């Protein structure tokens, strides 16, 4: 089996992709934040406190005929942004663009922090990191992936971002016609949950490629490149005017500079960010200062290859029992 499903930016900077995730029976269908950071599938739902809703879509168990309540199961998430949110957890039907996965377990939010409330375009988020990851106690649960992957053809998935741009997350096959050449392939550590990896090096702008190992995560759900201080502070030495601001939390620059693209290596292959895909725009209304989608990853304790890298590329996650990624340029 296969499925396909479109995703859509949420805003005009890109901030995050939704896709629509079909729920229950019959179908409710809510629009997910897909998430190769986390392992988790969790939605606004009924019973989520009323205060902490606001124009989200919920997923209501109780009208769902293939619901089933998993006793004594709960969940709690906190994320590398300090956002968290907690609460019960059902198993029901799940479908993303044709393909369906029964018995998933749909982790119902009984709590959500402010910044989850704040985003009335997410109705929660779909976890695609490896299943070790997930939260669910005291019987983890696997992932969505995890689930379909005996029926897939192919044990992969795609991710294929646009820039201000609707763009596809193809489970259980490779389209050929969605890149251009070769996708490069490059070995992926499970240790830590992630599907880390180890890119070659970097370049800024038309410069010389500076041969160096940086490790890292391929994450759809972050939105930014977070990078050590050096690889960082050589990219933003290349833009007049630019600096990095406390106030702010990070490197701004003038809105009037024309930004370098920013290239990072996959084995012997280079992905090339277009330099107005690191524009994330002025830091608030009117503001000639503009936030820059390249951050130092110093205060983090991991590098994140985030939508910034990852929209810049066609992406393969390959969840064969070897699990490996691959990169094309497109
Ligand atoms: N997109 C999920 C996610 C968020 C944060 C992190 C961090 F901060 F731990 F690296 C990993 C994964
Ligand atoms: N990295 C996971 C994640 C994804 C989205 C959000 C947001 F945008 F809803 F705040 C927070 C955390």
């Amino acid at each position: 089996s296969t499925g396909s499903a479109t995703t859509t930016p949420i805003d005009s900077l890109d901030d995050a992709y939704i896709t629509p995730v079909q729920i229950g029976t019959p179908a409710q269908t809510l629009n997910l934040d897909f998430d190769t950071g986390s392992s988790d599938l969790w939605v606004f739902s009924s019973e989520t406190t009323a205060s902490e809703v606001d124009g989200q879509t919920i997923y209501t168990p109780s009208k769902s005929t293939t619901a089933k309540l998993l006793s004594g199961a709960t969940w709690s998430i906190s994320y590398g942004d300090g956002s968290s949110s907690s609460g019960d957890v059902y198993t029901d039907t799940v479908s993303v663009g044709g393909l369906t996965v029964t018995g998933q377990a749909v982790e119902s939010a009984k709590k959500v922090s402010s910044s989850f409330t704040e985003d009335s375009t997410i109705d929660g988020l779909l976890g695609l990191a490896f299943s070790t990851l997930n939260t669910v106690s005291p019987t983890q649960q696997k992932t969505f992936f995890d689930n379909a992957k005996a029926s897939l053809d192919s044990p992969v998935f795609t991710a294929d971002l646009g820039y201000h741009a609707p763009g596809t997350y193809n489970f259980g096959f490779i389209d050929t016609t969605a890149y251009t050449g070769s996708i490069t392939y490059t070995a992926v550590s499970t240790k830590q949950g992630f599907w880390e990896w180890t890119s070659t090096g970097y370049a800024v702008g038309s410069g010389t490629f500076k041969s160096t190992s940086i490790d890292g995560i391929a994450d759809t759900g972050t939105t930014l490149l977070y990078l050590p201080a050096t690889v960082v502070s050589a990219y933003w030495a290349q833009v007049s005017g630019a600096k990095s601001s406390s106030s702010v939390g990070g490197y701004v620059f003038p809105c009037s500079a024309t930004l370098p693209s920013f290239t990072f290596g996959v084995g012997s292959a280079r992905i090339v960010i277009p330099g107005d895909y690191i524009d994330f725009g002025p830091i608030s209304t009117g503001s000639s200062s503009c936030f820059g989608g390249i951050q130092s990853s110093a205060g983090i304790g991991i590098n994140i290859f985030g939508d910034v890298a990852l929209k810049a590329a066609f992406v393969v996650f390959n969840g064969a029992t070897t699990p490996t990624l691959g990169f094309a340029s497109k």
